[PDB]
């Protein structure tokens, strides 16, 4: 019971980091939102639904640039990829530099209302940010996307 959601959370973790991997090398811009104690579920609605098994695979082929699921965020609830090209709230924060996209101000959006763990592939440096509770992680390494994504994703 608990022991099976552990590989799981494990699979996500890994299926994230590959994905973005992938797409990080191509300048493939990306946007994955998971869902955890608040709901997201007024989001996942706007979206295609998909109700999928997890993938490092499945991943990569969404954000494909030019195609019918790209355009919006992926979001993730319990096991499942919920939608895909889903809405997410913009912040209104000046503070986020000009420098960056409307995938980092949505991520940094749905940050500032739920306790979702948002990842986000630059398409313009591959650079992967994350953000979480109205913060934002700019441009994180591997070890430390995989250290946080431990930390928030592995309960």
């Amino acid at each position: 019971y608990g022991s099976r959601i552990e590989r799981e959370q494990h699979h996500l973790i890994e299926s994230i980091e590959k994905s973005t991997q992938y797409m990080a090398k191509r300048r493939i811009g990306a946007l994955i939102s998971v869902a955890r104690d608040t709901g997201m579920d007024d989001y996942i609605e706007t979206g295609i639904p998909l109700n999928a098994k997890i993938s490092s695979q499945l991943l990569i082929n969404i954000f494909i640039p030019n195609t019918p699921l790209h355009d919006g965020a992926v979001i993730i609830k319990g096991n499942e990829i919920a939608s895909a090209a889903s809405y997410l709230p913009l912040s209104d924060s000046p503070f986020l530099s000009k420098e960056l996209g409307t995938r980092h101000r949505a991520a940094l959006g749905i940050s500032e209302v739920t306790d979702s763990i948002t990842i986000v592939v630059s398409e313009e440096t591959g650079g992967i940010s994350l953000t979480k509770g109205g913060e934002l992680f700019r441009d994180v390494s591997e070890e430390e996307l995989h250290k946080i994504l431990l930390k928030e994703l592995v309960t």
